[PDB]
C-alpha cells in the first residue's frame, strides 16, 4: 500500500523517469512528475512550500530534507507505519541516529524557523507558507541530530535505539526494512555486515 496523501499512487509500482528519488525508482509511491520539482539546486519551492524562507539551505542541508521529501511521498514502505485515522501522516519512522546527527550537522549554520516543519507556520489564501516565529539556527533551534529529529515533523519520526533497525535514506535501508516487517538486532546486524562487503 501507499498513503492516502495528496500526490500519492494507489499501490507501490516501478517508475522509470525519476528525476530525483531513484533511491525509489523500481517501486515508488511517487509518479515521476513529483520529483521534477526536486531535480535542481537551489530548490526553492515544492508544492506550496518555500524551502528558502530563512534564507537559501546549504546544499548537503538541502540534500538531507530532500531525503525525507522523498521518502514521505516515494518510499514503498512508509505506509507500514501509517496513522490509521490520519491516512496521510505517518508515525514513529525509526530513523538512525547517525543520519539524524549528519543532519544536523549538515544543516547547523542554516536558519529556520519552524520548530515543526509541517504545523509551524502561518498559511496564506494560496497555501503558501510563512515564518511566524524567527528564523534560527538549525543548532539554537534543536539541541542535537536527534532532537532535531524528533521535531521536525512531530510523531512522523523517532530515532531508533539500534544502529541497524533504523532508516537512513539510502541503499542500507534495503536491509533495516527486512527486519523492521534482540534477535532480529542480531539478525540485522549480520546481515548488514555480508551488505558492507558486498559493495566493495
Ligand atoms: C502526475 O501524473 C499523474 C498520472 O500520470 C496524474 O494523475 C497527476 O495529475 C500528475 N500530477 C501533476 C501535478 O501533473
Ligand atoms: C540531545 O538533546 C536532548 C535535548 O536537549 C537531550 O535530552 C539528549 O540528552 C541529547 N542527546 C541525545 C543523544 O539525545
Ligand atoms: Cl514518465
Ligand atoms: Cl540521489
Amino acid at each position: 500500500g501507499c498513503l492516502e496523501g495528496d500526490t500519492h499512487k494507489a499501490n507501490p509500482s516501478p517508475e522509470p523517469n525519476m528525476h530525483e528519488c531513484t533511491l525509489y525508482s523500481e517501486s515508488s509511491c511517487c509518479y515521476a512528475n513529483f520529483t521534477e520539482q526536486l531535480a535542481h539546486s537551489p530548490i526553492i519551492k515544492v508544492s506550496n512550500s518555500y524551502w528558502n524562507r530563512c534564507g537559501q539551505l546549504s546544499k548537503s542541508c538541502e540534500d538531507f530534507t530532500k531525503k525525507i521529501e522523498c521518502f514521505y511521498r516515494c518510499s514503498p514502505h512508509a505506509a507500514r507505519w501509517i496513522d490509521p485515522r490520519y491516512t496521510a501522516a505517518i508515525q514513529s519512522v525509526p530513523l538512525c541516529q547517525s543520519f539524524c546527527d549528519d543532519w544536523y550537522e549538515a544543516c547547523k549554520d542554516d536558519s529556520i524557523c519552524a520548530h515543526n516543519w509541517l504545523t509551524d507556520w502561518e498559511r496564506d489564501e494560496s497555501g503558501e507558507n510563512h515564518c511566524k516565529s524567527k528564523c534560527v539556527p538549525y543548532s539554537e533551534m534543536y539541541a542535537n541530530g536527534t532532537d532535531m529529529c524528533q521535531s521536525m515533523w512531530g510523531e512522523s519520526f523517532k530515532v531508533s535505539e539500534s544502529s541497524c533497525l533504523c532508516l537512513q535514506m539510502n541503499k542500507k535501508d534495503m536491509v533495516a526494512i527486512k527486519h523492521l516487517l534482540s534477535s532480529e538486532e542480531h539478525a540485522c546486524q549480520k546481515k548488514l555486515l555480508k551488505f558492507e562487503a558486498l559493495q566493495q
